[PDB]
């Protein structure tokens, strides 16, 4: 079968563990703040920086996703894996479908 | 091969709140302030009634005080109350997602079943994958 | 005995048949007139607001401030209901478009043996020997 072999991993973990590693919302917030700053102080102008920080967070969101599906496909390929299920849709797994967020966080790039 | 059912959670997660209690529960914890709060707002209901109707003076300029200081009143108590319902709502809402996952494992270890997925994320379900959600709520404790 | 298990990106389903179908012209179109009233109506009360500010208390202060708490729950009523109809309208054609590609993922799926279409959403990886078919069920789409 195409699909003999499951697994599951937890993404929303390996986001937010991946994200605390690479300090991507300390780096976020230095990006932004200067222009806060500058505002709680000081406004059609709180709507262009407010559509900002929408575009990068979002922006540096899909750059941790996409490297984090990378390691999917490294960690599934390299142990066989047909399909990995999110475990946020998944309400039970045995034993025959792994868990793999520890082996993916491992490659994370 | 691995066996695969599904259930639906969001079809469950109110039948479970009923069946359990739960969902009453809370019912009865926030109807003191939610009558606290009814009374409070028909009570300005009929003075804004009233200000709709009185002339320049002085005892209207003070109706004016007194219900714009009961404006306040009934916003402070109306989000001292959505916050705090939202967040009992969170806690039973939480407390009772692993009754229910802890129901899913019993019946998926009754039946034999590998992989339960969440109804929510299938487009399609053949019969040879079957939904357990009816066998999960009767499992739920 | 094992299932066949394919994938289906709803989103790039659902955002496909919505463009084909013109169902968001359609809902602006439905109000985008009621929208602009209640937007002149909350810029005219904003001028209403000022002028109150603005009066030194007597006849026209109270007949301005009567003219006033009356709009705003005019206004408020209005909202509310116009919430309440984009919500409902948006409901119903978010709907009808499930509905119509549900029906087409079931032919599809009953036409190729498939046993589970996983949303894609829910995939995080899959062999390429799991079928996407997206393209097969938009086809299929009426």
């Amino acid at each position: 079968g195409a699909a003999d072999k499951i697994a599951i991993v937890n993404m929303g973990s390996l986001f937010q563990q991946v994200a605390q590693k690479t300090g991507v919302s300390n780096t976020l917030e230095n990006e932004f703040k200067g222009r806060a700053s500058e505002l709680q102080r000081m406004a059609q102008k709180a709507q262009a920086f407010e559509q900002d920080r929408a575009r990068r967070s979002n922006e540096e969101r899909g750059k941790l996703v996409t490297r984090i599906q990378t390691a999917v496909k490294s960690v599934a390929n390299s142990q066989d894996i047909d399909l990995v299920v999110d475990a946020n849709a998944v309400a039970y797994n045995s034993s025959d479908v792994k868990d793999i967020t520890a082996d993916v966080l491992k490659q994370v790039k």
